[PDB]
Order: structure tokens, then sequence, then C-alpha cells
């Protein structure tokens, strides 16, 4: 039989460990040619599995390098302008790859060129609530200051956005031993952890769903009108420049002016954590300089794009894409994701050589360019935009299988809830110790729901990661999934580092490539499920349950304010009427789906559950946000890896008390609540009898 | 046999005439009583007539009214302040109506108050034109003066938008017989023109299709968030006032300054139509002074809405709709397009009692406030966008269904014409001369295609009516007929005014009500084959050939200027090579729905076929217009009644020399090639194979 059976039966942990290999030994980086021939590679490839048609799809976009002959540092300089120290130029290669030519040296993708002096404030996360603390409570102005932030808890380009906003004239990055070292565990190449010469690479552009920052809208095609620089979206207006531990321990060593407020601000180094401004008096008089001569400029990217045409419903397309692009040899990030899709594809590929083809049609991508702000997914969508609007029925993405080896993750719409358990109750666990279990049995034990006794948790979906225009641009059902760490015990440590590689995963993470197995198991067999279903396997009364939790969580937010929310007349009863209705009719909806032999009324069904997500969408999008269109869930404003549920209201509210003026404050409120309520009853009503 | 025939035969001119009659015996201006009565009476009649549902959609919206206790009205006033002459405080009302109540004095809805005292400036249309003419080449400033403008050639709010940014302090409109008497006929009640007492009403908004001002993009329903006033949509800033031609002379015959630069500013009265400004030397030192009281007021309007569900496709929706409220007693506008409609839910619904349905649902609506600004249709259409984007096959309006008795007139998205050509030669004329002959012989003859021998004219869409929502917002295929004037001997000269009566159509227009009966027969027999047909009846085909029209004009418009062609390396190529992917695609797809027992496969083709005209959408919407969305048609910039083609590109082109900054602005006329070119070729590519 040609069933899901026969398509899981089928993927080897064998073959995810020599595509691994395979697509590791050199960097990809993206617009180099290596990752060009690594494209056409993956393009014949798929083409001899046995898909229908494999397509190159290119665009030229901003992309960012370093200078070859000018390289970035910083220094300590004197008096006299004499520098006394500098970072290094790259970082150590690891054992048996010191002979690799073309590794980027570590950089912030897109910064500006400058060479700015001045004195250095410790800024901790560099969040929102860290330069509150510091402007609001310390007095600490960061005005015309370098800044030093360490990375962690948020996204890096809402540390510079935040940095930026505070008049910060530079920013430096490090990487620090309390976030990216675990404790009993050894440096790489001996250990998973980050040495201390060691350091992460990332792009630091605040595009909110543009994409290519000189064509957002449109795609970067051939005939494309580019923004100039001046007007491109996203891109930060001050230096930018990430360092190790050993770099960074030198630059704080001799920090002076006020203490760390508390403990929180406290990384792992031998130093005071002192927040500055400034060194300590013997020193009061050398200087931090920067030296960033990178350079921002149009380069053309590849997504490849593979076709298994549905049998059925081949204008119904569900999508199982991530990315190629690394900054290095992209040992986790991305070839472990890419080496289960290339799996997923050999499998797919082998029924259809017996005869079998899915219900639905499945697309296949290796985009490029996620490194530098999710560019290749964001500008083929934009090309396919009314194709997708139209015929998508659900993205599964397919980044980094593993950040760790102790559990399931999963973070994806209400909708796909009930597919996840239901496909994790028949998958076999990997886990020590649930030999012959169930993997919804050892990802309920060890990642319990805080909601509900006997479920696993799953997240709501964030950003970061390609599915970003799928589901917050264009309303597609959207969904992930690797396997993940004890979030308990302690990303992870070598992320977007030279370290990481396939000696990495294969001595440390996942020797016998089980995880992999486990992961290539729930994405593919998610994607199955998603083409093959007679009934879309969507169960919208998920959505009714999470919408009435979110409602509560923001109704509390804005119940610390009572007495404005007497005076401004700011009620949450229609948000919480939509919500009632949604339970009503989507509790409706499903008697009927599961009591109406005619494919036109279950085809009507089919897309009165493909558009159901769809209906979330606000053709205005968020305020200032015009891509993020999606009225339950946005990247939130501080953190593009977090997702936020209500973001209209949740932005609405958030800091509303330093607001001058609360009467237009809370007037923005109620405008949102009217905006979400709306929304919520207008997809509940998709819902409905049709006539 | 139940099919198109058995519906055409059932409508009756007698029962058209009997509901006309029924509909026009009272005002029903917009927010008041008699107006919920007739929506009452509709949706029992509609229940009657047998459809399946027939429900009212209620919204709160901003409406205008004078003040019934301080009057509206023009003085001429003399150095002293007295007040020499008057405008007049009424219409005289026709005939046997002498004691009707509640007759809406004549006003320009939405006028803000005031009492400006100035000197008179004539601005013959207040056209672009008209003032470039003024500004330009007359050297004449308008700043702070009060302008008289003739209506005609343009909707009246782009009038009052262009005195508005030329600096005037007021706005005076009225009708000259030039205009609006035509040669040979007498006044009402003796004849159709418009006596010198008549004054035509209606709106002066620039909404530019934001529907209610204080709601943009989401319904005035209950729980909306309204903004203030002053945040308001296309509110004007001066006072405005409407009058008739005896008062308009009494204005104009004193006026000095400049002489009218030539004829095509001359009107009929006996007066010499200087520009002035100000009076000649006697009455230099007379002013005059405008009295505007009017107040806007959120008020409750009442949508009728009425579905006949489809026994196959009962998720696809074909919307026959048009408005009930008029001005005064809307003997043409729009009762005579209400009566129609009647007509046809009657004979659907005779249809429906015998047993037939619709294969598609049909939904029938008598929309609210389209005299206040298509605010009914809008905010419905806001309410339900989710459903109409997604299951929405076409809009088909029914406002006045007679403007004259000469010949038809068509105006429609191309997807509709060769339905529009092979209905009309099953339907026969009614015309003196064309006894036996079919209307589309007849229509032929007397309005020949300006490009094609043998064809009939048929015009692209504008806006001015409640189609604006469906087709310019959110591409849905849209059309509209009516029976016309032979606009080369001479709108109608009763528009707007107290005299478009019962009387006025049964009297002079259609007496025996068969004109009347030919406009339901196009109508009704095109909803009735959306609906029913088992392919839906577009042509894609005929969107290529109108595409390639477009393309050639707006290419001819910008190589009026090929020095700055050059210098700015401004191409069509991409907008060509676009249309031509199109006519390709196109013709291809054709071939396969001619060549496809499959009913995934026809809906499939369906679906393409339907989601046609929506590919045409650009969700960011035109240059600040961000409701109208589609690429290939918007109402015209100059004025709302007029369409115009690749509209985003024309208006970067319009006036071009003038720009101060060449260089930005050729790189916007790029960037509008751009996203046309881009447009073309992805609404191509939805004709595409699926996979
Ligand atoms: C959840 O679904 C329910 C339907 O099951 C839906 O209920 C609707 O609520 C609206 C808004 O409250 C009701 O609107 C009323 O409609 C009547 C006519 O039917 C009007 O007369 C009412 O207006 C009067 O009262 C108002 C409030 O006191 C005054 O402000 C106003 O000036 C009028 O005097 C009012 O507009 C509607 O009838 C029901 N529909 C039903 C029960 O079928 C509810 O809206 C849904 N929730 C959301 C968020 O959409
Ligand atoms: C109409 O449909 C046709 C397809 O039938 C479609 O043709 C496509 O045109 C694009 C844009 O011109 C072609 O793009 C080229 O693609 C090749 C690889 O296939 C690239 O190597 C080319 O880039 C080189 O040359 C450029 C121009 O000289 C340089 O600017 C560039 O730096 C490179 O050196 C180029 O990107 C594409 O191959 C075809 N596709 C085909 C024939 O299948 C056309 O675009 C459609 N019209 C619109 C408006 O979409
Ligand atoms: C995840 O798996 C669960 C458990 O199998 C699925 O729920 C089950 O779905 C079936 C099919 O809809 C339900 O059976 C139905 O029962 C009703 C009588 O109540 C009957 O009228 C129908 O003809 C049919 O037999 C079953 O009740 C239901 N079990 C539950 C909810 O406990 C669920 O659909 C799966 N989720 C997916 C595929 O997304
Ligand atoms: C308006 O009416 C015209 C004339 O009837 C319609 O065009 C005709 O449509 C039929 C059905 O598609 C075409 O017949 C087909 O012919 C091909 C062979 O060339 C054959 O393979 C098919 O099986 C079928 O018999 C016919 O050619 C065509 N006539 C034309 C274009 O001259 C037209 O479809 C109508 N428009 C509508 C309904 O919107
Ligand atoms: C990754 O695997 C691919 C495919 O097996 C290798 O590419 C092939 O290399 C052989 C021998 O050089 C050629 O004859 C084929 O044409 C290639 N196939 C392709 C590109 O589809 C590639 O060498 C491997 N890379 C590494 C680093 O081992
Ligand atoms: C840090 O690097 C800088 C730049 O390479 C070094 O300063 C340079 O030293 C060379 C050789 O002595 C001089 O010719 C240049 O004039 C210097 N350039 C600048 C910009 O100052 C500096 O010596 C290095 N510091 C340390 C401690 O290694
Ligand atoms: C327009 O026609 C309607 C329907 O025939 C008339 O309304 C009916 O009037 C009768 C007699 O007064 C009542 O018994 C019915 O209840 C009404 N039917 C409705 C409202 O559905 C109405 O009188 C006519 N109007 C005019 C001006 O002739
Ligand atoms: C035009 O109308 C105005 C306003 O009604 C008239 O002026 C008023 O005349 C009355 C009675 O004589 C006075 O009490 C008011 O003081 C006047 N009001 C204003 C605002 O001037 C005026 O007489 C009318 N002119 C003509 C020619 O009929
Ligand atoms: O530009 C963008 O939006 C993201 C580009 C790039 N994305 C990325 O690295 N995503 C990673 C980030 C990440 C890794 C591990 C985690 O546990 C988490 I939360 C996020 C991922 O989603 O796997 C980046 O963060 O620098
Ligand atoms: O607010 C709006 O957009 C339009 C409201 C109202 N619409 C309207 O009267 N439309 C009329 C205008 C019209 C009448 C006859 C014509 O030959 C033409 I061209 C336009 C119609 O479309 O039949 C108006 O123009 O004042
Ligand atoms: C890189 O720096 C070199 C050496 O100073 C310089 O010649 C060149 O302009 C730079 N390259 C760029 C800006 O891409
Ligand atoms: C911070 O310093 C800058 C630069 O001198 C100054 O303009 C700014 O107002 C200061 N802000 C505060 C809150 O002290
Ligand atoms: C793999 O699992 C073991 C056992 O819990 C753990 O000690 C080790 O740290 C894990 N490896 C990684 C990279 O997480
Ligand atoms: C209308 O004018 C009267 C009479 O002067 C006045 O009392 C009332 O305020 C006005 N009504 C309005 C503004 O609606
Ligand atoms: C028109 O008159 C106004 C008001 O006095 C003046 O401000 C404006 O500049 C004038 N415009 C021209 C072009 O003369
Ligand atoms: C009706 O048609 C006759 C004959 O052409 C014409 O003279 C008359 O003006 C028409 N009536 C109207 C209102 O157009
Ligand atoms: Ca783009
Ligand atoms: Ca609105
Ligand atoms: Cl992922
Ligand atoms: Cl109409
Ligand atoms: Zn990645
Ligand atoms: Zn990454
Ligand atoms: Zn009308
Ligand atoms: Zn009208």
């Amino acid at each position: 039989k040609h069933n899901m059976k026969a398509f899981l039966d089928e993927l080897k942990a064998e073959n995810i460990k020599k595509f691994l290999y395979n697509f590791t030994q050199i960097p990809h980086l993206a617009g180099t040619e290596q990752n060009f021939q690594l494209a056409k590679q993956i393009q014949s490839q798929w083409k001899e599995f046995g898909l229908d048609s494999v397509e190159l799809a290119h665009y030229d976009v901003l992309l960012s390098y370093p200078n070859k002959t000018h390289p970035n540092y910083i220094s300590i300089i004197n008096e006299d302008g004499n520098e006394i120290f500098n970072t290094s130029l790259f970082e150590p290669p690891p054992p048996g790859y010191e002979n690799v030519s073309d590794i980027v040296p570590p950089f912030s993708a897109f910064s500006p060129q400058g060479m700015p002096e001045g004195d250095l404030v410790y800024v901790n996360y560099a969040r929102t609530e860290d330069f509150f603390k510091l402007e609001r409570d310390m007095k600490i102005n960061c005005s015309g200051k370098i800044v030093i932030a360490r990375y962690g808890k948020v996204f890096r380009g809402n540390k510079v956005k935040n940095a930026q906003l505070a008049g910060a004239k530079g920013v430096i990055l490090y990487s620090d031993p309390a976030d990216y070292f675990a404790p009993g565990v050894k440096s790489y190449p001996d250990g998973w952890n980050l040495p201390g010469g060691g350091v992460q690479r990332g792009n630091i552009l605040n595009l909110n769903g543009a994409g290519d920052p000189l064509t957002p809208g449109y795609p970067a095609n051939e005939y494309a009108y580019r923004r100039g620089i001046a007007e491109a979206v996203g891109l930060p207006s001050i230096p930018v420049h990430p360092i190790g531990y050993y770099d960074a321990q030198k630059l704080l060593e001799k920090m002076g002016g006020s203490a760390p407020p508390d403990s929180s601000w406290r990384g792992s180094l031998k130093v005071p954590y002192n927040v500055g401004p400034g060194f300590t008096g013997n020193f009061s008089t050398q200087k931090v300089k920067m030296h960033i001569h990178s350079t921002n400029e149009v380069t053309r990217i590849y997504n490849v794009i593979g076709t298994l045409r549905g049998a059925v419903e081949p204008d119904r397309y569900v999508i199982l894409g991530g990315h190629r692009d690394s900054w290095v040899f992209g040992g986790i990030d991305p070839q472990s994701g890419a080496a289960v899709v290339h799996e997923i594809v050999r499998s797919f590929g082998t029924l259809k050589k017996e005869g079998w083809r899915p219900r639905r049609t499945i697309l296949f991508a290796s985009w490029d360019a996620e490194e530098f702000g999710l560019l290749g997914s964001t500008e083929w969508a934009e090309e396919n935009s009314r194709l997708l609007q139209e015929r998508g029925v659900a993205y599964i993405n397919a980044d980094s299988s593993i950040e760790g080896n102790y559990t399931l993750r999963v973070d994806c719409t209400p909708l796909m809830y009930s597919l996840v358990h239901n496909l994790t109750k028949e998958l076999k666990s990997p886990d020590e110790g649930f030999e012959g279990k169930s993997l919804y049995e050892s990802w309920t034990k060890k990642s319990p729901s805080p909601e509900f006794s006997g479920m696993p948790r799953i997240s709501k979906l964030g950003s970061g990661n390609d599915f970003e225009v799928f589901f917050q641009r264009l309303g597609i059902a959207s969904g992930r999934a690797r396997y993940t760490k004890n979030w308990e015990t302690n990303g992870y440590p070598l992320y977007h580092s030279v370290y990481e590689t396939y000696e990495l995963v294969e001595k440390f993470y996942d020797p016998m490539f089980k995880y992999h197995l486990t992961v290539a198991q729930v994405r593919g067999g998610m994607v199955f499920e998603l083409a093959n279903s007679i009934v879309l396997p969507f169960d919208c009364r998920d959505y009714a349950v999470v919408l009435r939790k979110y409602a509560d969580k923001i109704y509390s937010i804005s119940m610390k304010h009572p007495q404005e929310m007497k005076t401004y007349s700011v009620s949450f009863d229609s948000l919480f009427s939509a919500v009632k209705n949604f339970t009503e009719i989507a509790s409706k909806f499903s008697e009927r789906l599961q009591d109406f032999s005619n494919p036109i009324v279950l085809r009507m069904m089919n897309d009165q559950l493909m558009f159901l997500e769809r209906a979330f969408i606000d053709p205005l999008g968020l305020p200032d946000r015009p891509f993020y269109r999606h009225v339950i869930y946005a990247p939130s404003s501080h953190n593009k890896y977090a997702g936020e549920s209500f973001p209209g209201i949740y932005d609405a509210l958030f800091d509303i008390e330093s607001k001058v003026d609360p009467s237009k404050a809370w007037g923005e409120v109620k405008r949102q609540i009217y905006v979400a309520a709306f929304t919520v009853q207008a997809a509940a009503e998709t819902l409905s009898e049709v006539a």
C-alpha cells in the first residue's frame, strides 16, 4: 500500500547523515558561487528523486559583506590615538578546516560604515526594559555613546533598534558565557560550547516582513524599480559589530561609572559589569573605536522550487520549505534541516515512481538568503502572492532539525494542533527510556502544556524564519518542529559561528541521526496528511480555545489600568462577544464537517478550512508594519523571534502610562479592540453556512 | 423548461411600471423614516416573492442634512451689509406635489457651516484644466475668493477639491442651460428639461473608495470606533451650495474683471461669462455672501440583502445590487433601477417556487445611502470582505435603468464583453425601426465601437455608483447597463432635482416601459448566465486585447516627453512583455477550457476564471488612495465618474512637465511601470496550469 506508513518507513537516518555531510564541507554564504553550485546540485537531485518539475527562481536583492582588504575590528585607543588593543579579525578555524577558503569573518550584516570613537555604556541584553532601567531608573544617557550589549533573549536587530533610539553612535554585540557556555561541557572541538574566540554572525535589520530592503511589496526581478539606499527598509543608522568573550572581557574589564543595578545584569565573566559610561579613573581618557567597512551590494540569489503535482486537487498547495544559505558551514543552521527536506523529497519521489501521487500538490523549496532577512522566501512569495492567497493550504518550515537532544519543539497555528497530537501518537519516541513508547508520550512528559494535563506544549509562531511571509503576511496556516534542549537545565551555543560543522552534529548532538529521523517523520508526516487527507486536517475549534486565552490575557493587561478604563470607557465586551461567536460557529461547523459522497460540499468545506487562517488577515496591516497583516499573531515589536497575540492591542497598551496624551493613547487601544473584535467575528462568519 | 428564456419571459413591463409608481410617491432620503419603511416593504416582498432569506443589514454612518429652522442661501450684499438679493430656499414643487412634506431643500451634502463673504471668480466647470487656464494662462488668483462653477463634465466633488486647492473660500455650483436644457424641449412638467428654479442636489465628498467617513476599512457596526470629524475622510473644508439658473443669472450678470478666455467657457445665459474676480465698476463694492448651516450627523441606514441559495455551488455568489435611497422622489435615480431589480427578484422567485434553483447563489441588494457616498454598499462589503474575496463571482449594478430612450449603454470589465455580446444577440430590440431585430443589432448600429466594425461600444467602469467597492477595492468582475441618450445630438437634465418623478418617466422617457423591460432583460439575463452557466461566462482573451490598447495609450502619453524618457531611461518594455505573456497564456487557457466530466478540473478552471479579476488587485493600493487597489482601472483623479486605465502610471505622468524635480517624477513613472508590468504578469500566471 501507498499510505503514510509507506512514506514514513522509507525515510532513513543513514541518508540524512550522508546528505548532511554532503551539504557542510564548504561555506554556502548567500550570493556566493558555492551556494549557486549547491542550488544546482539540489535542483538536479530533486529531478532524479522524481519530482515533476524543479526550477530555480532567482532575484537580485540587497546583501552585505565585509571588505576583504579592509577588515572590520574594534580598538581601545589612548589619548594619543594609539590603538592599544584590537579585537580579532577572524575566528580560529576548527580542526581540519584551517585551510578552508572563503570563511566570512564575523560581522553584523547591513551595518553602515563608520569609525565612531567614544565611551562605552553596557546595556545588558539591550532589551526595551534594559533601556527603560538605564534611562528612567539609573538616569544614564546613551546619547553619543558606544553601547555594548550581550547577545541573548531577543533578536539582535531589536537590540540595534533600541540602541539607535537611545541615541547610541555604535553597538558592540558579544557572546557572554552566561548565555553561550553550558556548565560542565567543553568548548568546541571537545564539546558543544562556544570558545572564547567564537563569534555569532547575523543580520541586524528591522524589516518587519518587507523582504529585500529595496523592493518592498514586489519581487526583486529583472525589471524591478529599486528604492535608493536612503529610502531602503530596515537598515541600521549606526555601525555594529559582534565579538567573542575573550575580546569582550578586554572591553568590559576597565568599565567605570555606575555599578550594575542588580544580578540580572551580570554575566559570567570576571568583570564588574559596570554600566559606565566610560572607563575607571586610571583609564578614563582611553576610548573605544569601531572600524566598520562592510558594503551593501545588490546580489543574485537562487531558490530551488520543486513540484509534485496533486492527483485530485493540483490547484491546492502544501509547501515544505527551508533555507540553504548558511553563515559558514551551516552544520546545524540550516543544513540539518535541508538534509531532512532532501530525504523527504527522496521518500515522496520513491512513492511517486511506484505510481502514487498525493491528493494535493506539494511544493518543496530550498530558499536562499534567509540569513540576510528571509529574502528568498519573501521575494518568491511576493512574486506568487496571488497563487498562494487563493491556493495555499499550508506551509511547513524546515530550518535546523536540532537545537538539542532532549525533546520535541513545535510552534504552529492552532489549526494544526490536532494534526500534531495525532501524528506524534503514531510515531516512535527516539528518546532513551521511552523505547517502545510514542513520541507523543515522551514529548508530553518532558514538555507538558502549561494549560492542560496530559498534553504537550505547542508555542505560537514567532518570526526570524522563512514561514513569516506565508503566515503573518499571507495568512497561510503554518508550522515548524525540531528537537530541542531542556529549557530548564540551561538557543544553542555554536549558533552562527564557524564551529557549527558536520562534526558538531555527528559527535555531540545526534550521532545515530535518530533525532533527525524523528524530525523528518514529524515534518514529512505533517506534509503527507495535509497533502493527502480527504478533509483538510485542521480543527477550527482549537482556534476558538486559544482566542479565548488571548482575549483573557489582553484584558488582564488592560485591567492594570482600571481608572483609565473607567475614564475612557474602554470595553472588551465586543472582543469576548466575537470569541464566543467564533466558538459557537466553529462547533456547528465541526458537526457539519463530520455529518456531511458530495465532492462539492467537501471542497466547499475544504475551502472554508483553508481560508480560515486567511480570514485573520487585515489588508491594512498593523500600525506602521504593513507586512504584518495577521490580527491574532505578529512578531513581538520588542523581539522578532517571539510571537505576540492580539499584537495591535498589545502594542497600544504597552508602556501606555508613559504616554503624554492619555486620551489619544486609550482611544487607540479602543480602536485596536474594535479591529480585533471585528476580525474575529468576520473569521467566525467564514465558517457559517455559505448561503 | 426552466432556462433563461423561462426567466426572461416572466419579466413584465407592467410590473416594472407598478413598482416604479409604488416607490416614488414620497421622498426616500437616506436616514429618514420613510426610507426605513420602504426597506421593510422590500424585505417583506422579496420574502413573498420566494427568496430563501431576506435580512436588513444596518450601519450608523455620517450623513449630512440642512437645518430645517436655519435655511441655507446665498446673497448679494452691499457696502452696508444689506442683502439685496437672495437665492431661493426651495425648488418650486411639481404639480400635485406642492403639499408633499419632507422634500429636502437643495444643498451640497457634507458642506461645512460658514458665512464667507467675498468677490466671485467664475471657473467654468472647475476642472483641473479650467484651473490651469485661470492660474497659469490668465494669471487669476482664486485665493480667498468665492468660486462659481457650472455643473457638468465631472463629478462635483472633484470641482470642490480643485476649488479648495486653488485657495477658494466657498463654492457655488449651478446648472447652466447649456448643460441641462436640450434645445427644442420644454421645462418640466411640460417636457424633460430643467426649469430655471430646478437645482441638482448631491454630495461633495472626496472619499476615494473609503465609504463612511468615520470608519475607513471597517464596517460602521454597533461597536465601531469612529474617527473624530477632524480626521474624517473626504470632507470639504469650504462651504458649498447649489443653485438654479434663474439665481445664477443674478450672480453672474454683474461679473467684471477679465473676459472668458474663449467660447468653451460660455454657457447659454444672457451674461458675458466674465471670470472676474468681482463685479463691474458700478457694483464693484457689492460682495457675495454664503450662509450654510447644514450639519453632519451619524445616522442609521439599512441595506436589504436577499439570498437565493445555489443548488450546486452555494458558496459562489453572483450579486445584483442597486440603491434605494433618493434625494427626493427618485423617479429615475434610483427607483427606475430598483423597480427593475424588484421584477427580477419576482421572476427568479417564480422559477424557484416551481422547483428551480440557480447553479450558484444569487444575492440581491437594496443599498442605502448611495447618495451620500456609496455608504451602504461599502460598509456591507467591508463587513463581508472575506466572503466576497473568496466567493464573489460577479457584481451587476442596478441604479437608474434609463437616462434617455435612444440605445443601450454598457460599462463593464472586459471579462463580460462576450457574455454581453451573446446575450444582446438573443434579446429583442425595443427600438422603433428595429422591430424584429436583436438588441445587439440596434445597439451596434446606434453606438458603434470606436475600435471594431460590427461591434458596439462598451465603456470602462468609472465610479460614482455602488459597484466601486466590489470592483476597484475587492476585484470582483462587475458591470452595469441602462438605456441612454444620443450623446451626439445633445447626464439627464432633471438629475437630482425635485422634478425627477414617476410622471417624468411615464410621460416623457418610457411610457410603455419597454426600455425598462429591455434593461431588466440585460441585467437579469447577465445574472442568470453568471449564476447558471456551467463554465463561468468570462473570456480572458478579451482582457488581453484591452490591456494592449491601454499599454499603447499610456506609452503614447509618455512619448510626448522623448527627451526625458532618454535621460531617465524610461522603458515600457516590461509592460508590453507582460501584456504579450498575458495574451499567450490566456490563449492557451482558453484552449484548455474548451478541451477539458471532471467537476474538479471544471471548478479549478471556474476558480481561475473568478480569481482573474482578483489578480489585478494590489494589496498596497494606489498612491494615497489605499481603497483603489485595481491596477488596471481606477476612477479618474480628476473626475470620479470616469474610468482611467493604468491609473498609477497615468497619474505619475499627468502634468509631469510642471514638476520641480524631474528625476524624482520620472523615477515614480518608472516605479508605476514596474508595478503595472508585474501585476499584469502575475495575473497572467494565475491562468497557467496550476502545477
Ligand atoms: C455575536 O453574534 C450575535 C448574534 O448571535 C451578534 O448579535 C448582534 O448584536 C448586535 C449589536 O449588539 C445587535 O444589534 C442590534 O440590532 C437591533 C436590530 O436587530 C438594533 O435595534 C439595535 O440598536 C439599538 O440598540 C442599541 C444598543 O442599545 C443602540 O445603540 C441603538 O441606538 C439602537 O437603539 C442593535 O443595533 C444585533 O441585533 C444582534 N444580532 C442578532 C441577535 O441576531 C453580535 O453582534 C456578535 N458579536 C460581534 C462582536 O459581532
Ligand atoms: C514574459 O514571459 C517570459 C517567459 O516566456 C519571461 O522571460 C523571462 O525573462 C527574464 C527577464 O528577462 C529572463 O531572466 C533572465 O534569466 C536568465 C537565467 O534564466 C539570467 O541569466 C538573466 O540574467 C542575465 O542577463 C540579464 C539581462 O542581460 C542581466 O541583467 C543579468 O545581470 C544576467 O547577466 C535574466 O535574469 C528569464 O530567463 C525569462 N524566462 C524564460 C525565457 O523562461 C518574461 O520575464 C515575461 N515578462 C514579464 C514582464 O514577466
Ligand atoms: C485526531 O484523531 C481524533 C481521534 O481519532 C479524530 O477525532 C475523531 O474523528 C472522527 C472522524 O471525524 C470522529 O468520528 C465521528 O463520530 C461521529 C459521532 O460522534 C459520527 O457522526 C461520524 O460519522 C464519525 O464517526 C470521532 O468522533 C473523533 N474523535 C474524537 C473527537 O474524540 C480527529 O479528527 C483527528 N484530528 C485531525 C485528523 O485533525
Ligand atoms: C458567445 O458565443 C460564442 C458563439 O457561440 C461562444 O463561442 C463558442 O463557444 C463554443 C463552446 O466553447 C465553441 O465550441 C467549441 O469548438 C471547439 C473546436 O474549435 C471544440 O473543441 C469544442 O468542443 C467546442 O465545440 C465555439 O468554437 C465558440 N465559437 C466561437 C469562439 O466563434 C462563446 O463561448 C460565448 N461566450 C460566452 C458564453 O461567454
Ligand atoms: C555532494 O553530492 C553530490 C551528488 O552526489 C556530488 O556531486 C556529484 O559529483 C560527481 C563526482 O564529482 C559528479 O560526477 C556529479 O555530476 C555530481 N552530481 C551532481 C552535482 O548532481 C558532490 O560532489 C558532493 N559534494 C561533496 C562535498 O561531497
Ligand atoms: C591595532 O591595529 C592597528 C591597525 O592595523 C595598529 O596600528 C597601526 O600600526 C601600524 C604598524 O605599526 C602603523 O603603521 C599604522 O599607522 C597603525 N594604524 C592605526 C590606524 O593606528 C595597532 O598597532 C594595533 N594594535 C595592537 C595592540 O596590535
Ligand atoms: C406600495 O406597495 C405596498 C405593497 O403592496 C403597499 O404596502 C401594503 O399596504 C397595504 C394596505 O395599506 C397593507 O395592508 C400591507 O401590509 C402593505 N404591504 C407591505 C408593506 O408589504 C404600499 O401601500 C404601497 N405604497 C404606495 C405609496 O402605494
Ligand atoms: C434676504 O434675506 C435676509 C435674511 O432673511 C433679509 O435680511 C433680513 O431682513 C429682516 C426683515 O427686514 C431683518 O430683520 C434682518 O435683520 C435681515 N437679516 C439679515 C441677515 O440681513 C433680506 O431682506 C433679504 N433680501 C431680499 C432682497 O429679499
Ligand atoms: O532576518 C531574520 O528575520 C532572521 C534571520 C536568521 N534567522 C535565524 O537564525 N533563525 C534561527 C533563530 C533561532 C534559533 C534557535 C532558537 O531556539 C530560536 I527561539 C531562534 C531559527 O529560527 O532557527 C537570524 O535570526 O539571524
Ligand atoms: O458619492 C458618489 O460616489 C456618487 C453618489 C451619486 N451617484 C450618482 O448620482 N451616480 C449617477 C451619476 C451619473 C448619472 C448619469 C450619467 O450619465 C453619469 I456618466 C453619471 C449614476 O451613476 O447613475 C452622485 O454622483 O452624486
Ligand atoms: C575595500 O577596501 C579597499 C582597500 O582599502 C578599497 O580599495 C575598496 O574600495 C574597498 N572595496 C569596497 C568598498 O567594496
Ligand atoms: C542625553 O544627551 C543628549 C546629548 O547631549 C541630550 O541632547 C539629551 O537631551 C539627553 N537626554 C536626557 C533625557 O538627559
Ligand atoms: C545529549 O543528551 C545527553 C543526555 O541528557 C546530555 O548530557 C548532552 O548534553 C546532550 N547533547 C547536547 C548537545 O545537548
Ligand atoms: C438649527 O438652527 C436652529 C435655529 O437657529 C438652532 O436652534 C439649532 O441649533 C440648529 N440645529 C442644529 C445645529 O442641528
Ligand atoms: C494668491 O493670493 C494669495 C493670498 O494673498 C497669495 O498668498 C498667493 O501666493 C497668491 N498666488 C499667486 C500664484 O499669485
Ligand atoms: C424619446 O425619443 C424621441 C424620438 O427620438 C425623442 O425625440 C425624445 O427626445 C426622447 N425622450 C427623451 C426623454 O429622451
Ligand atoms: Ca521585494
Ligand atoms: Ca467603514
Ligand atoms: Cl524550523
Ligand atoms: Cl447602474
Ligand atoms: Zn537558519
Ligand atoms: Zn541562521
Ligand atoms: Zn443613484
Ligand atoms: Zn444619484
